[PDB]
């Protein structure tokens, strides 16, 4: 046994599960657009939707990754920053003469997560349940974790073989910019005309700030879920190598990782790959296809030191260090075991 060899079997089985990948994103795509149609009819004000995920980014490993949804206001909003810790903000209306969203105002004027939560999740619920969506029977809840920005469903398209879908329904504020405390990316792998689209705006999400801090219940958290989007799909725009393989490959090494230690790697997910993913993009100019294997190979010696270090930057925002809430057990065993997947013990 060696490291090229589980590499070997790990692309075999990723490849495997792109079969009922192009019918999958059309029974999904069916879902999304119907599941708007019907919470247009319901909700007092419109709203519009954002895809993402493996599937939608073409990064997906495997048949049950998961599907996420935004549904967020189709009117003029702002954010805030000052007195923010990084990577959250507030939100308060744009220009706009819509009163849609004066019930979820605190005295001061800002959108409270909380309220406008209830109000998004009831909604759902109510969508989901309604009879103008046929698809809503074969919906189920299923659990969050706590403070999720997500409404959390089953969708069970009834193929024989294969659990249901996991689909992601995260009620969100849409604002047309970049952040003010973001760094102006300019990564020098995708074109130009690529960076402006992901940089056109960002969404808000209502994960709750998990510290203390006062008017801590306001704070929304910075997604760049359209930024993520826009680069990892297209990250062999100019070289065409092996660049979303070895993302793929670090992704199917964190789901196996998980797998060999049941509930003592809780914390660390793909978003935190994915940052480190985009700052090793950066960091590394070259990825010819002949390179894949030896790259892969320092890409998981910089995460394994990262996570013992205990900073993972924030691609867009460096000075969030979104590994924060990995606790020293965890990453410990992360990096013991990444030392232990080089060395050809799995």
């Amino acid at each position: 046994k060696t490291f090229e060899k589980w590499v070997t079997v790990a692309e075999a089985s990723i490849i495997r599960q792109k079969t009922d990948t192009d019918e999958t994103i059309d029974c999904m795509n069916r879902f999304i657009k119907m599941l708007e149609s019907t919470m247009n009819g319901i909700s007092h004000f419109p709203l519009k939707t954002f895809k993402s995920g493996s599937y939608y980014d073409r990064t997906k490993i495997d048949y049950n990754d998961e599907f996420d949804f935004m549904f967020f206001p189709d009117m003029k909003m702002e954010a805030v920053f000052t007195n923010c810790p990084p990577g959250y903000c507030k939100i308060r209306k744009g220009v706009t003469n819509s009163k849609d969203l004066d019930p979820y105002l605190n005295k001061d004027g800002f959108l409270v997560p909380g309220l406008f939560k209830q109000a998004m999740f009831d909604l759902f619920e109510k969508s989901l349940s309604d009879g103008t969506f046929r698809e809503g029977r074969r919906t189920t809840r299923q659990t969050s974790k706590p403070g999720s920005p997500a409404y959390t469903i089953l969708y069970n398209l009834g193929i024989h073989g294969k659990r249901p879908i996991d689909v992601d329904l995260v009620p969100a504020i849409r604002i047309e910019c970049w952040p003010k405390p973001a760094k102006e990316i300019k990564p020098d792998w995708v074109k130009k005309e690529t960076t402006e689209r992901a940089t056109r705006c960002f969404h808000a999400v209502m994960k709750t700030y998990p510290e203390n801090w006062p008017d801590g219940d306001l704070l929304w958290r910075i997604s760049f879920t359209h930024a993520e989007k826009e680069l990892i799909l297209h990250a062999n725009e100019k070289e065409k190598g092996c660049r979303k393989d070895i993302f793929r490959l670090l992704k199917k090494i964190k789901e196996v990782m998980k797998s060999r230690n049941s509930n003592d790697i809780d914390k660390f997910c793909s978003y935190h790959l994915k940052m480190f993913m985009l700052k090793f993009f950066d960091k590394e100019k070259y990825f010819r296809n002949e390179m894949k294997v030896d790259l892969l190979k320092k890409a998981i010696k910089k995460l394994g030191e990262s996570v013992e270090h205990g900073n993972i930057p924030n691609y867009f925002i460096p000075e969030d260090n979104v590994i924060v809430n990995v606790l020293e057990k965890e990453r410990t065993l992360i990096a013991k075991e990444l030392r232990a997947l080089l060395e050809g013990n799995w």
